[PDB]
């Protein structure tokens, strides 16, 4: 995708206060949940109301999903190596928690309009 | 008056819920953000998982079998609930927070 930037997560990001910012809607966040690292929190700012697509792509076979809520609840839908949803979001800050329920592995996270 | 047993942050360390219709007390304070539990169904039926928040914070749960079947708690104010038909087997129930800190009670009703 033209201009898509790959950006690494920034640990410690295990709570909402410590969330890694997704600075725009054309970034691919790269993260890992190995061993005792079982939660990676992200945030993003919606500036224009509209449908946002959230897609987590597993790079390894493990049990991982996500939960979104506004600062002011949407769950990832697990389908094999993709965990996705589409949701109409109003302007404001959102908190996107990627967390595992089994195993260990790496993932990429794409939040798009 | 049964209580969770830390550390229970992963499924291999899950706190056993010994019986249905039995209240478990837990907390997710500060950097304790995950409490894993397990339970065993012996007869197929509808199970009603109910988490009661004792403080206002963002907490929910995720159920999966020991064997992509996954079920999420539905947040409604201070209750996080669902009803799911389960076949005999072992299940893992992850109670986790997404904001704040607080105490809760958990039941697997049947
Ligand atoms: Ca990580
Ligand atoms: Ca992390
Ligand atoms: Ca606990
Ligand atoms: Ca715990
Ligand atoms: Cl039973």
């Amino acid at each position: 995708i033209p201009g898509n930037e790959k950006l690494k997560e920034k640990e410690n990001n295990d709570s909402s206060d410590k969330a890694t910012v997704i600075p725009n809607f054309n970034t691919t966040m790269q993260g890992s949940l190995l061993g005792d690292d079982s939660r990676d929190y992200y945030s993003f700012e919606v500036k224009e109301e509209g449908e946002v697509n959230i897609e987590l792509d597993k790079k390894d076979e493990f049990g991982v999903t996500w939960t979104l809520h506004p600062e002011s609840i949407t769950y990832g839908q697990v389908d094999g190596n993709k965990v996705s949803n589409k949701v109409k979001l109003r302007p404001g800050k959102y908190y996107l928690l990627v967390y595992k329920y089994s195993g260990s592995g790496n993932y990429e996270l794409r939040v798009n309009k």
